[PDB]
């Protein structure tokens, strides 16, 4: 349009978008390769450098979202994307590509802050292109970077040992980091100002890099929005070999040897293991035998390389990353998307207590609860009240202060203690975006921040002026994060440090300051499970 550009492997070509409101038009670069394919023997093994090639490399086309339940993942960019049209993605092992927006004159001199965003889809589904960083960029004056990375049994295939240890689509996110790192000048960006964020197992991914060595002086600020390490569906503890065997033995392949296991994987098209994916019946709640064997996912493990340890047991060595980190959660967190995705046993209007306890039981992949703690948790939970609706609401806020809340300040409160500048916010506001068939009275459901951050106001029609204003006000939030380690300006809510008093921001219609989030349920959970 004209833009080009050249990366420390070749060269590339983008093009221009004018956002109204804005003269200088955004530069775009779509497709940008990081790595070299993982392809063949490069499956269940770290990313390598990208090959390097001649003349002008056309970056103008989104990139395929690496392979994945096609179905669980076009309805979770539909609900999450910030575009007016969602755009159908192809799916390919071939999927190691980030998307560039920076508004910079790329003739001109420009070291601007970059903001590197790592989707969700809890490991298992999502993409980097569902979300158009226009907006963010144009308004805020920020380079917006978003990151492809392997996701299911490609991205996380464990045997729990040197033959594959694992966290394949971490190392990814680290080599993104890399790649930003030695290339983002050329973009109008600084190096020295990367920002991290990321939202559900995106927020997980953060949280993970906060703690891994493997990432260190790769970003200077982190953002985790409804997920964390603490999120415990996402990381396994304990053994990891029986995962790894059922997902063998679902291949086709014999379990003799850790090694042999790999190898055989390694010679199964992707067409086989995405089949062997959909058997396995991810992202869903088996009601069969025990719940402690059910997998809704694999995902993030203890490999020696990316985690040394457990998140738990790093935060109290405090040998993490001590940036400045916003933590936050939204006000519903499993209010209607996450288990309308996992056709969750909800159906009734109401919800009795003995239901609820078998439901938690069954739940287990998802809260980790021990079936001694679940009688005590759904009584103090659903117990004031002989309301069978209400009941059903109180449960959901229970599953939502397990995966999300209590793990969020938990967090938070370790990344303080340990020294360093930490925010938390809680998001309540529903966007006129939500699905049509969201219930009018769910308000903060998982992702519902996503609209505000990226700009949809600015990209979708319908929007008030509200909301218009509550996403300039968070975007601003963000990049004066991004560019200072402390979202507070001029022209903006207070947002208080979360210091020793606990301070935090109750975003939405109206924006201010409060303490101590979540307080009371962190105690409660906490001294449960030290029973």
């Amino acid at each position: 349009s004209p833009p080009v550009v050249d990366t420390v492997h070749g060269k590339v070509l983008g093009k221009f978008v004018s956002l109204e409101g804005f003269a200088q038009p955004v530069a775009i670069f779509l497709g940008i390769p990081f790595a070299k394919p993982p392809l063949g023997p490069l499956r269940f093994t770290p990313p390598q450098p990208a090959e390097p090639w001649s003349f002008v490399k056309q970056a103008t086309s989104y990139p395929p979202m690496c392979t994945q339940d096609p179905k669980a993942g076009q309805l979770l960019s539909e609900l999450f994307t910030n575009r007016k049209e969602n755009i159908p993605l192809k799916l390919s092992e071939d999927c190691l590509y980030l998307n560039i927006y920076t508004p910079a004159d790329l003739t001109k001199k420009n070291r601007l802050p970059v903001m590197v965003w790592i989707h969700g889809g809890g490991l298992m589904v999502g993409a980097a292109s569902t979300y158009d960083g226009l907006a963010l960029a144009a308004h805020e004056n920020v380079v917006v970077v978003t990151i492809q990375y392997r996701l299911g049994i490609w991205g996380f295939f464990s045997t729990g040992d040197e033959h594959s240890r694992g966290n394949w689509g971490h190392l990814d996110q680290v080599a993104a980091l890399r790649w930003v790192q030695d290339n983002i000048a050329s973009f109008g960006g600084n190096p020295g100002s990367v920002t991290i964020f990321g939202e559900s197992a995106g927020g997980e991914s953060v949280s993970v890099l906060v703690l891994s060595p493997l990432a260190k002086n790769l970003f200077h600020r982190a953002i985790s929005e409804s997920g964390v390490a603490l999120t415990s569906v996402l990381v396994k503890k304990g053994d990891v070999k029986p995962l790894a065997e059922q997902i063998a033995i679902t291949a086709g392949c014999k379990t003799t040897t850790s090694a042999v296991m790999v190898h055989c994987l390694r010679q199964k098209t992707e067409e086989e293991l995405l089949e062997t994916t959909l058997k396995m019946k991810f992202l869903s709640l088996d009601l069969q035998g025990d719940p402690r064997e059910s997998q809704p996912l694999l995902g993030t493990v203890i490999d020696g390389m990316l985690l040394l340890k457990t998140p738990e047991e790093l935060q109290a060595e405090r040998n993490f990353h001590t940036v400045p980190y916003m933590v936050g959660i939204n006000k519903q967190e499993f209010g209607w998307l996450i288990p309308m995705l996992m056709s969750y046993p909800l159906s009734e209007g109401q919800l009795d207590q003995k239901t609820a306890m078998s439901l938690l039981w069954k739940s287990y992949p998802l809260v980790c609860i021990a079936k001694e703690l679940i009688p005590e948790a759904t009584e103090k939970y659903l117990g004031g009240t002989d309301d069978t609706v209400k009941k059903k609401d109180l449960f959901l806020d229970l599953i939502a202060d397990v995966m999300f809340g209590v793990p969020s300040v938990i967090v938070a409160r370790n990344h303080r203690d340990a020294g360093a500048p930490t925010y938390m916010y809680e998001f309540q506001y529903r966007p006129s975006f939500s699905s049509d068939m969201k219930p009018k009275t769910v308000i903060g459901d998982h992702g519902d921040e996503l609209f505000s951050v990226f700009g949809a106001p600015f990209l979708k029609e319908g929007a008030s002026e509200e909301e218009i204003r509550l996403s300039k006000m968070v975007m601003k939030f963000w990049a004066n994060f991004a560019r200072n380690g402390n979202p507070n300006g001029e022209g903006l809510p207070h947002w208080p440090e979360y210091n020793q008093k606990e301070g935090y921001l109750q975003i939405g219609a109206n924006t201010q300051a409060a303490q101590k989030l979540k307080d009371k349920e962190v105690a409660f959970w906490t001294n449960l499970f030290a029973k």
